[PDB]
């Protein structure tokens, strides 16, 4: 575990993280995809061997000794708000189980279902609150990755509001 488990946020490419493992915002089919998923495919292509897994689950594949946790958030274009919310919570619970099993002291994590799977809605608070629900009982240092300056400020405020 980390000596004093923390949350932090950084505004940069999650493919250049400084943590002991990465969470991919994966598609169910293990395809290279776009956005975070395509950056993760370029950096760790070996981790897409048999990475296909259903919505609401996470599947870890090792790139050398570096774990890639493929977490499949729901596409809100296809899911109802209710079922989508349940699957988004479940994906993060499966991430916490994998981070625990791996025994890592740190993990790089994107906000699931906030990009092309958002169904055109702002889901920063929804996704971050499910991330906290899952990861609060873990002792890894969590580093959240985002690309927007306003999102960075809002995620940082949410972290500091609890401290
Ligand atoms: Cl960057
Ligand atoms: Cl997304
Ligand atoms: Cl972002």
């Amino acid at each position: 575990g980390a000596m004093a488990p923390s949350y932090r946020v950084k505004r940069m490419d999650i493919a250049k993280n400084d943590e002991e493992c990465v969470v991919n915002a994966a598609n169910p089919r293990g395809l290279p995809g776009d956005g975070v998923c395509k950056a993760v495919y370029k950096k760790w292509p070996e981790s897409f061997k048999n990475s296909a897994t259903p919505v609401g689950t996470a599947k870890t594949v090792m790139c050398g000794t570096y774990p890639v946790i493929h977490a499949v958030g729901p596409n809100f274009s296809n899911y109802t708000e209710s079922e989508g919310d349940r699957e988004l919570a479940a994906a993060y619970r499966e991430v916490a189980k994998e981070v625990t099993r791996l025994g890592v002291n740190s993990v790089a994590i994107p906000l699931l279902s906030t990009g092309v799977y958002s169904g055109g809605k702002d889901r920063l608070t929804q996704s971050l609150n499910h991330l906290f629900t899952a990861m609060d009982s873990t002792d890894a240092d969590v580093v959240i990755y985002c690309r927007d300056k306003e999102w960075e400020k809002k995620i940082s405020e949410a972290i500091q509001m609890r401290t």
